[PDB]
């Protein structure tokens, strides 16, 4: 099973129990953003994180009544018919607002049972995601093809460090590929063991493709109420990637000399095959379009993996 | 049965039949859609060689001047560019694309590709979420029906089109309508079957290597290259892999008697074989930008993987 969250008063986390942190429901989000639940018919705000008044510029009690129908008169409509009752947690809705306060935030909502999730961040506003697909896909073995995700990512992104990393059969992970920054150690062809991704980060892995520690550094910020008012339960956050990263692995990745990462699931025949894994060494807040083309960028290999694994088998 | 193709009509080949279908040569037309520009050159020196005869009204130079250039000189910034991205050795299937700001001609966006010593390059015009929207409904779309249908209307938002099907092949190669979302008043072909040779083998070959194909206007005359021949090979040079390559004359006259002035299909592949086509119909003709086209190409992509999920979700 789970353990509690350490909110209502569960056990903290050792290298004991490492498979038991409930890290979907940590009731907390990184402070690069801002996050609302709401309920599904009403529009009606029922929890907020702490730091909403930054972003959206509100009176903090103003949101805590309001409707998405006044506070979001455009898009909640849109919400509605792209978000129907009963669709996947995995289902998500993005716009951009231009909203008064912040020159251009963007807007990601999901759902789950009768909770809609919106999360905020910053935005803005080109054929480099049209030349890597092509160079995916005449990579001529699996090689080559681990090499040329792993550079393109870099390129796109200027992260630090980007591996390709493939779990084993018992999920021992393995650096298959690497493209990195000069005077950075090198972890290519090195092997890790299971439990440094925990049997249920690997599950909400296989369904929720993306997840990133902008900072490692950083504090998380609370949801206020913590419980979803409706069930007097902890919210669901393991579908929004402004979810607080699990303090083990903030500690990992100190620890490691890492300030911002991020990575990416790579799916072949329903199971986990691998990640796409990047490392900074200072924080670093990848804005939400550029997310989007490493979301591409995951699909293609996964479509591309299955085909070069096949010329080999 | 299937038969060697004939030489092109430019080499005194025969003229073609219903009844010689699958031996047109396709891939070697000698000529272009008129909606864009083509030029080929040397590999390793840059030199042009052959160009359609428009070119000079799409990049707004004389062809003795045109043809009396390096690329180094034509493409300053983008030549060295070409040749990291397209090293010798590298398959006709893999393309850099690029946008120019041309003096008389506004943006235009830059197509390569490179078939053996010979760089080809295709010059045409160019101009929120809604594919990001597009790429999780398609995932969590719950079986093959629902895939194809939001993936029709999804296409059809995107364009615009007047028809957008999902083109299923059937293992004897005969084909069959299996989702459509199309204009008010226009008739279904939903469930409709065709016979194999409409799509002969030699065009299924193709399609499964060079995945998007287009007719912009049903009834344009084609735009020789000039000369038509490669001076490197005195042979024909192959435009498989260039999407301004002009369409036969046979699959033409297919479309115009149906009514149809534009025509584009993407290509679904899957364990390697053409599984499908999203194929597109609009009345008049219509050019379809680059940019737009590139969207289609990663919705093929996501279609290949997701029609792969959704059939081992079924035994
Ligand atoms: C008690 C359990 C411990 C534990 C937990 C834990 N680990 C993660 C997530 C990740 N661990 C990763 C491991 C590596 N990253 C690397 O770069 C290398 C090698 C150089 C390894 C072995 C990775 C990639 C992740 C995914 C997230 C990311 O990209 O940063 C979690 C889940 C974090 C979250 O989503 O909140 C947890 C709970 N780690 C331990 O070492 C043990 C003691
Ligand atoms: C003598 C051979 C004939 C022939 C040739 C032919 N056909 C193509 C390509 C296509 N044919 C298609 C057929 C259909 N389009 C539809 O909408 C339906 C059903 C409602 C069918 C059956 C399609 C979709 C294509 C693909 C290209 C496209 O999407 O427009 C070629 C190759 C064309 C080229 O690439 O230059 C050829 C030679 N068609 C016949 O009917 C016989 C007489």
């Amino acid at each position: 099973p789970f353990f509690p969250p350490l909110y209502l008063g569960g056990p903290e986390i050792t290298t004991e129990n490492c498979e038991r942190e409930p890290i979907h429901i940590p009731g907390s989000i990184q402070p690069h953003g801002a996050l609302l639940t709401a309920d599904g018919h009403s529009g009606e705000v029922l929890q907020m994180s702490l730091n909403a008044a930054t972003f959206l510029g509100q009176e903090p009690t103003v949101l805590r009544g309001q409707t998405l129908a006044a506070l979001l008169p455009e898009q909640w409509p849109a919400l509605q018919a792209a978000l129907p009752p009963g669709c996947p947690d995995a289902l998500q809705y993005r716009a951009t607002l231009d909203w008064p306060a912040a020159g251009h935030l963007s807007l990601t909502v999901h759902r789950v049972g009768e909770l809609l999730i919106l999360e905020f961040e910053p935005t803005e506003a080109p054929h480099a995601l049209r030349n890597a697909m092509f160079a995916l896909e005449s990579a001529p073995n699996l090689r080559a093809l681990a090499e040329v995700a792993t550079q393109t990512v870099r390129e796109l992104t200027g992260f630090d460090r980007v591996m390709l990393y493939k779990f084993a059969p018992d999920a021992t992970g393995e650096v298959i590929a690497e493209a990195r920054r000069e005077g950075l150690h090198a972890f290519l062809g090195h092997r890790f063991p299971a439990s440094d991704i925990p049997a249920q980060a690997r599950a909400l892995y296989t369904r929720h493709l993306l997840r990133l520690t902008a900072d490692t550094r950083a504090a998380a910020v609370p949801l206020d109420p913590v419980l979803n008012p409706q069930t007097n339960a902890p919210t669901p956050l393991g579908g929004a990637v402004l979810r607080a990263t699990s303090p083990m692995h903030m500690q990992y990745l100190r620890n490691m000399g890492v300030g911002s990462s991020l990575s990416v699931s790579v799916v072949v025949g329903g199971q986990l095959w691998g990640l796409i894994a990047c490392h900074h060494q200072t924080p670093y807040v990848l804005p939400p379009d550029l997310r989007t083309t490493l979301e591409y960028l995951g699909r293609l290999l996964s479509l591309q993996v299955q085909v070069k694994e096949a010329l080999e088998h």
